[PDB]
């Protein structure tokens, strides 16, 4: 796991056994952590971590979409 | 529609007729726009807009989760 994958709890999000509602709970949670980062300050490091979170989440949803479309 | 709802194309994302894969396409797209904002600069205004995007998306996925769980 990368830092973002582990921190955002995403290492199973592209498992198709996970229902849509549960998936939406994981995404919501990840987005709220991004919102939180962006609410504190606008330091470069903070902004860069939020960008890693966003990108990691996007990449995982593309992976999930792939797994889902397979079936 | 708010600025973020319209810009991120989210005004139907909590419609249950929209399939999961299509939903994931809308979320991915929204997250990529957040990544893009956070990749340019760390000005307060830029950071605040990205935070609006993130929050708006999260709120819409909670709404979608609600609509889905209803059925």
């Amino acid at each position: 796991d990368t830092f973002s994958e582990r921190t955002l709890g995403l290492n199973s999000i592209d498992n198709t056994e996970i229902s849509e509602v549960v998936s939406l709970g994981l995404v919501s949670s990840a987005l709220d952590k991004i919102t939180g980062l962006l609410s504190a300050d606008n330091l470069s490091e903070t902004v860069s971590q939020a960008r890693d979170f966003s990108h990691t989440l996007s990449k995982s949803l593309k992976s999930r979409a792939k797994s889902l479309s397979q079936k």
